[PDB]
RNA sequence: ACGAGAACAUACGUUCUUUGAACCAAGCUUCAACUCC
């Protein structure tokens, strides 16, 4: 249902169709930002809106 | 009172006949109705 849904079967993969999925789904600068991504996303979204 | 005096370089006549402004050519390419409260 909603617990993890990733590691059971990686077969039958997942795409997001944009029904209000969020900022994280639309943006993509991942590698290799782990916490730099989180703090830059927080500053960008929160400071302007 | 002249190598002189008279004497239209004039008459008739289509700048005309034949002929494609044509030929080849995607209004197309990359594009989430989405984002945050």
């Amino acid at each position: 249902t909603f617990a993890l849904d990733q590691p059971s079967q990686n077969q039958g993969e997942i795409i997001y169709i944009g029904g209000g999925a969020g900022f994280v789904s639309k943006t993509l600068h991942y590698k290799s930002k782990n916490r730099d991504q989180a703090r830059n996303d927080s500053f960008d979204i929160l400071k302007q809106l």
